[PDB]
C-alpha cells in the first residue's frame, strides 16, 4: 500500500505471538519496541536519540510480521515509548520513500 | 525519486541560504536541526525523544529546501543528535511510504 504522511505511519505488527503497534520509521537504522519478556539470549546495548540515551536489550533473528508481510532481524527490547520498525526491517518487506 | 531504505535516507537540504544534510525521518513529527544560526524572531519550545526531552528554538514559516522541494513550515533548532526532516515538511513536498 501507500502510506501518508499526515499523521504517524502507525501499523499493526506480529512479534512474539503478539499484535503491537509499531511506526514505520526511516529515521532508525534498528527496530526498538517497548519492554517484553521475549524468549533467549540477549546483548545489552545503548541507542541515543533526542533527549539522551535509552538501556535496551538486543535480540537477533526475531520474527515479524507487517501489514501481512514477513520479516526477520535484530530486535532491541527497552523503554521505548513508542514501538519503532526501523530499516533493517523496512528493507525486508519492500518499503520505500517516494516523492 | 525512489528511495530505498538500505542506507540512511540523507539528503542534502537549503535552508537560510546555507546547504546541509539532513534525514528524512517518517518516525518524527516536527523538523529538528542541529545549532546554527537563523535569521528571523523564535520561541523557546520543547520536544521529547527516545531518550527524554530537551529545549529548541521554534522557527515557524522557514523556506527550506529539500533534495529540490521547497517547503515552508516549522523547523526547530536544538541538541538533537543528528538534522531530521519530520513530517511536517515530508507531508509538504509529497513524501509518502510504499511497499
Ligand atoms: C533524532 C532521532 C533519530 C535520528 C538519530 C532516531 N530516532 C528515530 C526517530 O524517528 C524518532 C522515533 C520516536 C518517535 C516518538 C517518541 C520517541 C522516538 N522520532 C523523533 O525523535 O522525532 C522527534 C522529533 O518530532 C517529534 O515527533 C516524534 C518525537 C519528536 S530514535 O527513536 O531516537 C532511534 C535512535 C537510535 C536507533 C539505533 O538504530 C538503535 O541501535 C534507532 C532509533
Amino acid at each position: 500500500p501507500q502510506i501518508t504522511l499526515w499523521k504517524r505511519p502507525l501499523v499493526t505488527i506480529k512479534i512474539g505471538g503478539q499484535l503491537k503497534e509499531a511506526l514505520l520509521d526511516t529515521g532508525a537504522d534498528d527496530t526498538v519496541l517497548e519492554e517484553m519478556n521475549l524468549p533467549g539470549r540477549w546483548k545489552p546495548k545503548m541507542i541515543g536519540g533526542i533527549g539522551g540515551f535509552i538501556k535496551v536489550r538486543q535480540y537477533d533473528q526475531i520474527l515479524i510480521e507487517i501489514c501481512g508481510h514477513k520479516a526477520i532481524g535484530t530486535v532491541l527490547v527497552g523503554p521505548t515509548p513508542v514501538n519503532i520498525i526501523g530499516r533493517n526491517l523496512l528493507t525486508q518487506i519492500g518499503c520505500t520513500l517516494n516523492f
